[PDB]
């Protein structure tokens, strides 16, 4: 039911962000003892990266339709989740271990640790919801006969969708702790405001990640609840939601560090034509 | 329909809570000159306590039920008047922590009353696009289901009187959602201006219990208004304790400190004029 000119834009959208964020991994792995790069701790955006595939694997996953089912969107749904996790937990981190050292001076361990605990927030989550309640989908055909007190209509609708019995309640709750992890980062982000340079001081990037968060999350809760009967809609704008504030975040992160690597190694260059010319 | 002793105490705590905004508003208005008080931002205390009013009030509201047989438009004003209050009691909040970071970092009442007459009006523009485009409407449906599995079959027989809007989700995503992006700059704000001065000035730790209170009570509220419609104390009790808890605990925050260092610095002038009759 979906057209392929669309899966096949998609795809290529989704395969080039995959290819930028390799880019990425092998920048900050190859260029790893580097000033620039050390200084905006290597180790931690390993995690980032990983995060990034997982959410570009989930954005590649929900563009099947037919085949089971449940099966298929638990598993998109809490990749996506634990992408998202893992691409938002390094950055605080950073925020804040720029913040302890700003004031009054933390291993990349106890980061690590921390972000484990938010990660395992999630898992703890995903397994209740997966256990308590699965997905199941369910085929209704129902006739309704509505009477607001004026008028009577009837009406009989055979709708089939893929949901759990008490869907809003894990919705609340998964948007609820997210976002209290998000109003901490945009605290983290205010309070190391101004602190360093942008490779370093991961402010902005916060402030903008947040804020297509919710933005994207919203809209796309919205359109998957109600324009149902668009697919082509529905996954092109899932799509390319996911792509946007994945690669925007992940621009933010690394763009700096490839301008400031970039001009470093310019200017060693020079310093070695000066070497040789004398 | 709602049981006298619920509805009592909701209206007792409501009440008092109503009386310690009356009380905040009288200290305002009348030790508007005080230094304390001064290099506070009484103006713009006065816009949160009416905003905490507003907030009160829509709680009473939420206990009127099987009385107005009218009903989607009292749905409408206390819907209404929780989004103006919450708009009221958090713009000037985000409004002197903004003047803080901007005095402190350098190279105005009206300015922010006119920020947030801004950002009173896009709540504004919400709601009436709400009320306009897809109003409340109290609906009595009956239907029956066949549910059926990939390989159970089961029917159910439900009859249901709910009000609520035909694209309800829509409206309460851009809500939340508008609401969300002001309190995550509200955050931004806090953050800015951590350590940059006292609590009676600094509202960082203000901003950031009443963004977590407000975040968490809103989700719960959601929750237990969907799910449990058949419990009506419960999601009466619930929401009114919501309500009573985020706009105390704000409200304190921001006066409590101002009472502090007002009742101290009156007895430092009194010791001194002691003092002073002393010799
Ligand atoms: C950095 C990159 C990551 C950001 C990408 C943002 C994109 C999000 C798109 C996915 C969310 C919409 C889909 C909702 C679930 C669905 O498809 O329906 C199946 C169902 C709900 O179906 P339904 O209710 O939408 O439709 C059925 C309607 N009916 C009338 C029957 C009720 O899913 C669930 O039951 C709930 C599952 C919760 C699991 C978590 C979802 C993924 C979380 C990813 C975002 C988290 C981070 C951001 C949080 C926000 C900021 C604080
Ligand atoms: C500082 C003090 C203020 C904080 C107080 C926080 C308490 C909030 C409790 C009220 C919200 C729950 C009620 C939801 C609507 C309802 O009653 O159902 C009728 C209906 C929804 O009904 P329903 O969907 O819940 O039940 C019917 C289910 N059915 C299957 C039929 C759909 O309301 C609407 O249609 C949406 C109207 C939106 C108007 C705005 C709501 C009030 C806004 C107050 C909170 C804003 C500030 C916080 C935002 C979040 C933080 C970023």
């Amino acid at each position: 039911s979906l057209s392929p000119v669309l899966l096949g834009i998609v795809w290529t959208f989704l395969s080039c962000g995959l290819l930028l964020i390799l880019f990425f991994l092998a920048f900050t792995i190859h260029c790893r003892k580097n000033r620039i790069v050390k200084m905006s701790s290597p180790n931690l955006n390993i995690v980032t990266l990983l995060g990034s595939c997982l959410t570009y694997s989930s954005a590649y996953l929900f563009g099947i339709q037919d085949v089971s089912m449940e099966t298929l969107i638990q598993t998109r749904l809490s990749m996506l989740c634990i992408g998202t996790s893992l691409v938002f937990g390094p950055i605080l981190g950073k925020s804040w271990r720029l913040y302890k050292v700003f004031t009054q001076r933390i291993k990349d361990l106890q980061l690590l640790g921390l972000v484990a605990a938010l990660l395992m927030a999630d898992v703890i989550l995903l397994m209740t919801w997966v256990l308590t309640d699965p997905i199941q989908c369910l085929q209704i055909l129902s006739v309704s006969m509505t009477v607001t007190g004026k008028d009577v209509s009837c009406t009989s609708t055979s709708t089939h969708f893929c949901a759990s019995r008490y869907s809003d309640v894990w919705i609340a709750l998964i948007w609820g702790c997210k976002g209290l992890l998000l109003l901490y980062g945009a605290y983290l982000a205010g309070l190391t405001g101004h602190v360093s340079s942008p490779p370093v001081n991961q402010s902005l990037t916060i402030m903008v990640g947040v804020n297509l968060l919710v933005l994207a999350a919203g809209l796309l809760f919205v359109v998957t609840r109600y324009l149902h009967s668009w697919p082509n809609l529905v996954f092109g704008l899932t799509s390319g939601g996911i792509f946007v504030c994945t690669t925007t975040i992940n621009c933010f992160i690394f763009i700096p560090q490839l301008k400031q690597w970039k001009a470093f190694e310019e200017e060693n260059q020079t310093i070695r034509r000066m070497a040789k010319y004398f």
